[PDB]
């Protein structure tokens, strides 16, 4: 059923809340035993948001391999994403260790460091060229190379150095800076412009490791980003683009991380983004 028609049908009936709760009811439930170990309590931002054991990213160390991060693997679209929480003061070193170990080219950030007057994630990247960051727990150095500030987003070039081997890589930081404190954007134009700026970079392409995507919990805005990308890619690939069922793609993705798309407004926004995106 053409998504645009289903859309007008839910909008006129005002049943967004009812569709959203049907998804919550049918969503996968798998064990998260590693996330709930007592040694990992300070590695989790939110008590109710955990990675499933079957899909969690493992850090390459014998001490403690745990990070709040999941691999979403979309078989038919041929795309992979790592979804993670905003780093904590004690997990900034783990975060960059993961970026290094997984061979990621890009980091996508969908939140501000402070929102609603509270801290949503650590200041985990350097703000001045001449003031680099060293993560002594994971033996990494991070340097700001350049910064391009636009109206709706900022792109940064970063240099990550493995202090153990003296190898370096260029990491691109895509920072969407204008998502509102409450609700969702009124038009997805600027969100869609961001998704194609990331795409053009090569960060989402199979010659690199998976892109790392985060907001505060790594399920809401982060969910919206990977659902819209995968849905448009499937509309490109298939003989009948109307066959793309946004609700079925979301339930497939929820086999890999719990809670993706946090509100009925985020679900309506996801629909808006894929409808306007299609035209081009
Ligand atoms: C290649 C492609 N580029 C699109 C685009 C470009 C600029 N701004 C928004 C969207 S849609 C599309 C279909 N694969």
């Amino acid at each position: 059923m053409e998504m645009e028609k289903e859309f007008e049908q839910i909008d006129k009936s005002g049943s967004w809340a009812a569709i959203y709760q049907d998804i919550r009811h049918e969503a996968s439930d798998f064990p998260s035993r590693v996330a709930k170990l007592p040694k990992n309590k300070n590695r989790n931002r939110y008590r109710d948001v955990s990675p499933f054991d079957h899909s969690r990213i493992k850090l390459h160390q014998e001490d403690n391999d745990y990070i709040n991060a999941s691999l979403i693997k979309m078989e038919e679209a041929q795309r992979s994403y790592i979804l993670t929480q905003g780093p904590l003061p004690n997990t900034v070193g783990h975060f960059w260790e993961m970026v290094w170990e997984q061979k990621s080219r890009g980091v996508v950030m969908l939140n501000r460091v402070m929102e609603k007057g509270s801290l949503k994630c650590a200041q985990y990247w350097p703000q001045k060229e001449e003031k680099e960051m060293i993560f002594e727990d994971t033996n990494l150095k991070l340097t700001l190379i350049s910064e391009d500030i636009k109206s709706y987003y900022t792109v940064r070039q970063l240099e990550l150095e493995n202090l153990t081997t003296q190898e370096t890589r260029e990491i691109l930081h895509f920072h969407y800076t204008t998502w509102p404190d409450f609700g969702v954007p009124e038009s997805p134009a600027s969100f869609l412009n961001f998704l194609f700026k990331v795409r053009e970079s090569g960060s989402l392409s199979p010659e690199h490791g998976p892109v790392v995507v985060h907001c505060s919990a790594g399920i809401g805005r982060s969910g919206t980003f990977c659902l819209a990308d995968t849905c448009l890619l499937l509309m490109d690939k298939r003989k009948d683009p109307s066959s793309v069922d946004i609700k079925k793609v979301l339930l497939e993705m929820r086999k890999f991380r719990m809670g993706l798309i946090q509100t009925a407004d985020q679900l309506r926004f996801s629909y808006l983004a894929v409808i306007e995106g299609a035209k081009f």
